[PDB]
């Protein structure tokens, strides 16, 4: 379909931090970069992005992006939208409810991107 995205999420409860390791993508179907949007809210604070990789459908970022101020209740209610885009157009996205995470347990994802 649209390709796959590999990333890790780790919630560190004591420091109230969500660590998002954006690793790589494979088989993108269109200069890819990834943007993270922690929902809900259009707030600047909710939005992080990787560097842009050039001339590739198999970019490797190996980039750690982090949110601070993350509480238990944020973990149960918030959603992390992860979108890969083509720098200068939408390539694909996934939507991850944070309540799938456990404190201090890194979860590894390899997920198929979607149009949704």
């Amino acid at each position: 379909a649209l390709g796959t995205l590999e990333f890790d999420l780790l919630y560190d409860r004591a420091s109230c931090t969500l660590h998002c390791s954006i690793l790589r993508a494979k088989g993108l179907k269109p200069d890819p970069y990834v943007k993270l949007h922690l929902l809900p809210g259009a707030c600047k604070a909710n939005k992080l992005k990787t560097k842009t990789q050039r001339n590739t459908l198999n970019p490797v970022w190996n980039e750690d992006l982090t949110y601070s101020g993350i509480t238990d209740d944020d973990i149960t209610h918030k959603v992390l939208r992860i979108a890969v885009c083509d720098e200068d157009e939408f390539i694909g996205e996934i939507r991850v409810p944070l309540r799938r995470l456990k404190p201090s347990q890194k979860k590894h994802f390899n997920i198929c991107l979607e149009r949704q």
